């Protein structure tokens, strides 16, 4: 008796209780986010990111923008969150315009605020098409500036000409002096390049990076 209507009720519970559930995970992921910032553990130890979690969403979109340019450089902006060590990138999308940069980054939060996701500004990556992931000159003074304004930033470097060819990168401050010798896993890199390479090779650190797929990324 009333079998029906209390199995209806039951449904009812649940997905009431679901879209409660998000909601508080949304706003716990928040104040989490908003304490981290506040603590910033990162201008205190010039080694303290280690570790770059990508969805396969990010790179699906990164990897098709990168194969996009040809031979040219293309870049964007990505969307993620900090949890420790480890810096992770949810999300992309191809620029172009400062102005713009700005519109679009708040679209893309409010869009994931939406399906109850925290995510803000997390990083910028380019392509180096046809000569490996490392920060040229030019990026190693960006990603410095990047790491003064934009902080947490990462810059990510993905070469689509050749293997999963990406880099996730963390500059070294002005006057900061790193220990010993890092010079990871070989890369084969063009010899009008090299001296570049080079120069600034010592300015920045590789993360470790790892890739994961999200429920919601299932698409
Ligand atoms: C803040 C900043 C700092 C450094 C770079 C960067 N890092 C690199 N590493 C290796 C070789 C080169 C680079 C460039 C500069 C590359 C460029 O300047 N271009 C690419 C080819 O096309 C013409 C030009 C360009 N400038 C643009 C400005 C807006 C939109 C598209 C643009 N393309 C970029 C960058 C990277 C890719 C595309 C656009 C800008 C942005
Ligand atoms: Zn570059």
């Amino acid at each position: 008796s009333g079998s029906g209507m209390a199995q209806k009720t039951w449904e009812l519970a649940n997905n009431m209780q679901e879209a409660q559930s998000i909601d508080e995970i949304y706003k716990y992921d928040k104040k989490q986010q908003q304490e981290i910032l506040a603590a910033k553990p990162w201008t205190k130890d010039h080694h303290y990111f280690k570790y770059c979690k990508i969805s396969a969403l990010a790179l699906l979109k990164m990897v098709m923008h990168a194969r996009s340019g040809g031979n040219l450089e293309v870049m964007g902006l990505m969307l993620g969150k900090v949890d420790g060590e480890t810096m992770i990138i949810m999300d992309s999308f191809a620029l172009p315009a400062q102005a713009a940069a700005y519109e679009y980054m708040a679209a893309y939060i409010e869009n994931a605020k939406q399906v109850g996701r925290l995510e803000n500004a997390i990083g910028w990556y380019h392509s180096h098409p046809g000569y490996g992931c490392w920060l040229s000159g030019i990026d190693v003074s960006t990603q410095m500036l990047n790491q003064q304004f934009q902080e947490p930033f990462v810059a990510v470097v993905i070469d689509p000409t050749r293997k999963v060819n990406l880099g996730a990168f963390r500059t070294y401050p002005k006057g900061y002096k790193p220990p010993d010798e890092g010079p990871s896993e070989y890369q084969t890199i063009p010899l009008n390049k090299i001296e570049d390479f080079g120069v600034h090779c010592k300015q920045y650190y590789a993360l470790e990076v790892s890739y994961f797929k999200s429920s919601l990324d299932r698409k």
